[PDB]
């Protein structure tokens, strides 16, 4: 499983509300069993997840965010 900063997979980041509430809940439904905030310098403020399955996709850079 992955531990990374969580995004929406299109080379993006999420943004967090400092605490669990928002993207820790998103982390649960995406399937990470702890979720936190983070800052991913290169993008900006991001969320973080631990133990996401291989089918989840997260921050990438090489591109920049598109959706």
């Amino acid at each position: 499983v992955r531990d990374g900063y969580i995004a929406q997979p299109e080379n993006c980041v999420y943004h967090c509300f400092p605490g669990s509430s928002g993207c820790d809940t998103l982390c649960k439904e995406k399937g990470g069993t702890s979720g936190h905030c983070g800052f991913k310098v290169g993008h900006g403020l991001a969320c973080w997840c631990n133990a996401l399955p291989d089918n989840v996709g997260i921050i990438v850079e090489g591109e920049k965010c598109h959706s």
